[PDB]
């Protein structure tokens, strides 16, 4: 049981929200004071009448991209990378001259000059993505504007884990989800594990998101709501994590590196100063604004970690959609797991209405 304020405000904010948005089956975790709550609703597999529990798989869609950007934060700790390191130094294949310049930072942090939203579906093999990034026309400097992009952090993590000699998953797997006990969350399901793992629900069918070039990197990882709330300690709290270049990843992860207007790029995770305006997050989180290009200042050194932020992150894929965010400085965080990709403002204004319930 949870104390009766959280199970009357998750009740209350979550019900109309899911009659609203007629969402399959959802998973709600509030970590409050530290520890965690969870709730569940509805159906992972509507015809199989299979109910969503604590052990159902979500698709994470693009909250993966707080795993990879942890990861590369290890591996920036490990002594590995630098952020400041050139993309050529990773991938020296990559001779045409619009890469002069671009680093690791840009990458990760979406800033590279226009890379685009999606790798191509034609594009499958490291061939096809040489060819890609070889051919690819910035539409601006490096280092002046940000435009979301799984083909800039999906690059900037398969690089980051070059030098440990690793593929990236296997780094995932040993860097980041073994030493934090995230034993039910995974890049590719196991087949035992196929029955825990919900379909996702586009306009009534059922479905699962296709492979493609850097999907583990940018938006390929599921987990259950239960690794997810671990996730979110983790983050909120990494002085208790004992491997110290990860407890050093997820502080750098949540360092500022760039700000345009209220909002400040992490690597992976977003962040906005706390108290934030709930507009500017609901309406911020709605893909016009997400998805569109936006000038950014650079942050030189970016600053630490700060403790008074909302932390958070929306991710989809074509049957998912979920949502993460985390107050540092209040112990307090949300995560919201549902098999339909359902408008991203909605999912952050129920976030906010819970978190400033509980604050």
């Amino acid at each position: 049981a949870a104390p009766q304020q959280i199970n009357d405000i998750v009740h209350r904010t979550i019900t109309p929200l899911i009659e609203q948005q007629k969402i399959p089956g959802m998973a709600v975790a509030v970590i409050y004071q530290g520890k965690p709550y969870y709730f569940t609703w509805g159906y992972a597999d509507i015809a199989k009448k299979q109910p969503v529990t604590q052990q159902t798989l979500f698709e994470l869609g693009s909250v993966s991209k707080t795993f990879t950007g942890v990861l590369g934060g290890d591996a920036i700790a490990r002594g590995e990378i630098k952020l400041s390191d050139p993309t050529t130094k990773y991938w020296p294949e990559l001779t045409a001259k619009q890469w002069n310049g671009i680093t690791l930072l840009h990458l990760a942090t979406y800033t590279a000059g226009g890379l685009p939203l999606q790798v191509p579906d034609e594009v499958k093999s490291s061939s096809d993505l040489l060819r890609f990034y070889q051919n690819w026309q910035p539409a601006w400097a490096p280092g002046t504007q940000r435009l979301y992009a799984n083909s800039s952090i999906g690059l900037f993590g398969a690089l980051a884990v070059k030098p440990s000699g690793l593929s990236f998953e296997q780094a995932m797997k040993t860097r980041v989800f073994q030493p934090l006990k995230l034993n039910h969350t995974w890049i590719n399901v196991p087949s035992a594990e196929e029955k825990n793992y919900a379909w996702g629900y586009r306009e009534g069918k059922a479905v699962h998101v296709s492979p493609g070039a850097l999907d583990a990197e940018a938006y390929g990882v599921k987990s259950t709501i239960e690794d997810m709330a671990r996730w979110v300690q983790s983050n909120l709290k990494p002085l208790d994590i004992n491997e110290k270049t990860l407890q050093q990843g997820i502080q750098l992860a949540q360092s500022r590196y760039w700000q345009t207007g209220d909002m400040y790029q992490g690597l992976g995770w977003e962040m906005l100063d706390w108290p934030v305006n709930p507009d500017i997050i609901i309406n911020g989180s709605d893909n016009k604004i997400a998805l569109a290009a936006r000038p950014v200042k650079p942050i030189t050194p970016p600053t630490p970690a700060v403790r008074a932020s909302w932390v958070h992150k929306t991710g989809a894929t074509g049957g998912f959609g979920s949502y993460v965010a985390f107050i540092p400085e209040k112990e307090l965080g949300i995560v919201m797991l549902a098999n339909k990709n359902y408008p991203n403002p909605a999912r952050v204004a129920a976030a906010w209405q819970i978190l400033n319930a509980l604050q």
